[PDB]
């Protein structure tokens, strides 16, 4: 059997820019940080408790889905670029509306620790990994209206936690299914536009 769990993580962040010039790309830091996170996805079709008897395997993998494109407040477009991804694996690039990065960590794992292994959506678990940074770019629209910004970007990032009955169980949310996922986090981007 398969048991896999999406926890969401959905904290509030800002990140100031500064005075910046539309011929310009300032960039702005994704850090990933410990917190309480929601299901908001599931699949499974083993059991629902682990009573602590029994053994599983676990296949723990990070997700970060990334706007590629935000709209400011007064209507402006915003590209937004990879500058920095650091060790997280870049995938399904040819998508044209969100960046998919993954980190898998864990795989094979053994485990007897009891407890549930297929929470329902709205449930929530504490996490504590830690993983690196994601930095971005911002090309902003010649024509963007100087003054100043604060930029909501909502984004999804997350534990994919697959529980398994048997070895060398493997799995991956599929893209289509992760792009739509409730994304959670915000970075408020700050910064002044001072013409250019």
């Amino acid at each position: 059997w398969n048991n896999i769990v999406f926890y969401s993580l959905g904290d509030v962040n800002s990140y100031q820019g500064g005075n910046v010039v539309i011929t310009q790309r300032p960039q702005f830091i994704t850090s990933w940080r410990p917190g309480i996170a929601t299901v908001t996805w599931n699949q499974c079709n083993g059991p629902e408790f682990a009573d602590g008897f029994w053994a599983y395997y676990r296949e723990y993998i990070a997700w970060v889905v990334f706007p590629k494109k935000v709209m400011t407040q007064n209507g402006y477009p915003l590209f937004i670029e990879v500058h920095n991804k650091g060790s997280w694996s870049e995938e399904n690039t040819g998508d044209n509306d969100s960046y998919f990065f993954l980190k898998g960590y864990k795989w094979d794992e053994r485990a007897f620790d009891a407890g549930n292994l297929c929470q329902k959506p709205g449930e929530i678990t504490r996490l504590t990994e830690k993983f690196d940074d994601i930095i971005f770019k911002v090309a902003l629209p010649a024509d963007l209206p100087l003054g100043d910004y604060s930029v909501k970007i909502p984004y999804t990032s997350g534990m994919q936690r697959h529980f398994a009955s048997y070895l060398g169980a493997r799995f991956k949310i599929p893209y289509n299914v992760a792009k739509t996922l409730p994304r959670e986090n915000e970075m408020l981007f700050l910064f002044k536009n001072i013409g250019g």
